[PDB]
């Protein structure tokens, strides 16, 4: 049971998404994540643009989609991917498990969040700074939060967590907002400050835990402290692609795999989709899409 | 009673709905105009599996809850059939079947619509036995024999449908093999409905009033046949609804279907489009609602700078 028509690396939006239509195509698959299943769709605190729902949690919708693809594929929760190569046969999948075998693969494995690289982030992390607001934003209810990062994730972070927490702050490194019209309008109806323009400098505790985050004006140099307990870290995402190595796959200079308008890899039989592609728009409705449009490009050539 | 928009989606289907969703949460204001009632070929669906999120749900369903989804983020002008696209220096000039719309971009929907046989008897009986959508026509024949043209998966899930309430149900592929995906293709075998293969339909016969047979020559043998049945429903194909796009400078391919880039983007500035409508697209649902995603953040992108 280590032998698939089709492996597919990662069990999130795109890779549950993919699993349906090969299978439906004929295939016999298997999902491989190097964790629980659900993807950063899980950590999604309120979905309201995927079409068809008009408001979901993440966790929630998660769960929906992998029960879906649960009826098509071998969910193999734990399994992190090492390597793939390709040979007169397929291609070999080394795993922290053992080794899989599949005549195709999908390489859906999303992004990490990036870290921020200021003095007190690594220090304090577990202590009060976290990368994951429906994860540890209960631990601040009726505290102080300070988001940093105002994009479309650092957004609703804040918006949802403004439900339960103290106060929310949100600093943003552009001097504009970046996130949706529909988030600015959200935040500016709660009140929520958001303060653009600003460098984090520093994250300060008192060795135990977090006390406040210190940040300048990139413009007039105007140094501030502002003092919370939680600090939350949304400034962007690093393609999960390092297992690529020595594997032919070819990558863009921010390590995201390049594809062609079929999703295909520069790899014979080797097909990727989602956040973990190049040029992506980061959304769960187009990681679906493309998910989709990997597995069939897939299937499209498995015919010759 | 307004015409003027910041965008303006021509197509109320799976892809102008999602369009819509994003291109509103970025601030815009909206408006999705269809010729029709909303839906789109969405709602034509007997059964969709393969949505993310939906393990199993009748296409009307799904259509209904795309609408009401959309329909929190712009307005949706039904009846209202766009026929022209001119830029101006404003934006764009959209003449309708009601008044002309304006809008500063614009995000092209509108999908495709269903391809005739081209045979004899056609014409003469649609509505009389003939017809193009199971879900709309099928309940009718609930008892009586049924032979759908064409084994896509279209056609395929159309005959898988209906066998729930008729008599029986006969596919008839143009093509050699099975052209449905392998799931459709176990489920004809397991209700043992027919799938002739490699027959080329000649002609739709009735007696005048209603139908009451279909003819087909075996495109080996060569010969002809002929098959009982009461109602008969056409898959053959598809059509990019485009022929509205003429000489606004959107470039189309050989068959049709707008060209676009990775991002959506037609070879016209300002002008998106998205679903079934974009060349190469892979004709599903999720792959729809994907691009609409993509246009409508494209747009957004592109607007600022
Ligand atoms: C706070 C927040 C809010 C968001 N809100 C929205 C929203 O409102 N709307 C929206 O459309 N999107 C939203 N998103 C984004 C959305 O969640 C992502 O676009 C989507 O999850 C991407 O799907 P994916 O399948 O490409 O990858 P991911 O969901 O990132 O999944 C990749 C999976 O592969 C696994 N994996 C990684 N490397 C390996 C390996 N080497 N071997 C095996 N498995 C591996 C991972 O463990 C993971 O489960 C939000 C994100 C965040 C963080
Ligand atoms: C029987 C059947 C079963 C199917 N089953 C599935 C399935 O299980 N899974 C799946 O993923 N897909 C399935 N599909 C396909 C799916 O329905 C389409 O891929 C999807 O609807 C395409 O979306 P779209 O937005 O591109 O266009 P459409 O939904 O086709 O919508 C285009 C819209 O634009 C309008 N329009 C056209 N021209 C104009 C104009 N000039 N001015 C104004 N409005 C205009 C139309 O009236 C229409 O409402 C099925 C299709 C059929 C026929």
């Amino acid at each position: 049971e280590r032998d698939f028509d089709v492996v597919i690396v990662g069990a999130g939006a795109a890779g549950f998404s993919a699993a349906v239509y090969a299978a439906r195509s004929g295939f016999s698959v298997a999902i491989l994540d190097k964790a629980v299943a659900g993807g950063l769709t899980a950590e999604a605190p309120l979905v309201e643009n995927y079409l068809g729902f008009k408001s979901i949690v993440g966790s929630e919708l998660a769960k929906l989609f992998a029960d879906h693809a649960a009826n098509y594929a071998k969910i193999r929760e734990g399994v992190e991917v090492r390597s793939i190569k390709k040979t007169q046969g397929g291609f070999d999948i080394e795993t922290n498990d053992d080794t899989y075998h599949a005549k195709y693969v999908i390489i859906t494995t999303g992004t990490t969040h990036k870290h921020l690289g200021v003095k007190g982030e690594s220090e304090y992390f577990g202590k009060g700074t976290s990368y994951c607001s429906t994860c540890d934003g209960y631990l601040f209810k009726g505290k102080r939060v300070v988001t940093i990062g105002g994009g479309n994730s650092g957004a609703i972070a804040a918006i949802s967590m403004s439900e339960y927490v103290k106060n929310v702050t949100i600093i943003e490194y552009m001097p504009k907002y970046m996130c949706e019209n529909a988030y600015v309008q959200e935040i500016k109806k709660r009140n929520i400050p958001y303060i653009m323009n600003a460098q984090v400098t520093e994250i300060v505790g008192d060795g135990k835990k977090v006390t406040g985050v210190k940040y300048k004006d990139r413009t007039t140099g105007e140094e501030k402290l502002i003092e919370t307990d939680g600090v939350f870290i949304y400034v962007g995402l690093i393609p999960q692609t390092s297992f690529l190595k020595d594997s032919g796959v070819k990558l863009d200079e921010r390590g995201y795999i390049v594809v062609d308008s079929r999703q295909r890899t520069s790899v014979p039989g080797v097909y990727a989709a989602g956040d973990v592609t190049s040029g992506n728009f980061a959304q769960i409705a187009s990681a679906v899409g493309d998910g989709c449009k990997a597995a069939l490009s897939l299937y499209s050539d498995s015919i010759s």
